[PDB]
């Protein structure tokens, strides 16, 4: 099953961090990683907050279960990013969310699948646009048109 992963990191210097990520996604089991997008530089989807983002977008192939991809991811948070204590937008160091699995719709208490307000960020969609740029939501949307209607910012790379 082709899942797409968005990455999300807000460290000054997330580089490390990603790539810590990026790893970490092609170890997990049943899975390898088809394509990881180009890294961009988003500005947080909160406040200004400040911290720019790095973001990404991973085409993982797996076998998985979506909820046991999600224990990957969640546990890849957990070992490679950290809380940022207090923060309200984007706690974590870095994000890894499933944002497709599949074609499948996932909408439990773990999982919301496709992610539940990618189609409301540049940052997720414009990174998974370079490397499924002709996807399809499962309910029929097409990720190209989400983009060409809500003339969401270009990301530049990091
Ligand atoms: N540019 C940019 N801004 C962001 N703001 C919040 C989060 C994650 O915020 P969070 O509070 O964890 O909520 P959720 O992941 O449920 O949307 N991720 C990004 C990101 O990846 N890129």
């Amino acid at each position: 099953t082709v899942a797409y992963i968005a990455i999300g990191s807000n460290l000054a210097s997330p580089l490390e961090q990603v790539n810590a990520a990026l790893k970490a996604l092609g170890d997990i089991p049943e899975s390898h990683i088809l394509t990881v997008s180009s890294f961009y530089r988003t500005p947080p989807l909160g406040p200004q907050d400040q911290p720019d983002y790095l973001n990404a977008a991973v085409a993982l192939e797996t076998s998985l279960a979506p909820e046991e991809l999600l224990n990957h991811t969640q546990r890849i948070e957990l070992q490679q990013g950290r809380v940022r204590k207090a923060e309200r937008w984007g706690p974590r160091t870095l994000d890894l969310d499933i944002m497709l699995f599949g074609n499948e719709v996932i909408n439990t208490e773990r999982l919301t699948v496709p992610h539940y307000d990618m189609k409301n960020r540049g940052f997720m969609l414009w990174p998974l646009f370079e490397i499924a740029p002709e996807l399809v939501f499962p309910d029929g949307e097409m990720l190209r048109q989400i983009l060409h209607t809500r003339a969401f910012d270009k990301l530049n790379k990091w």
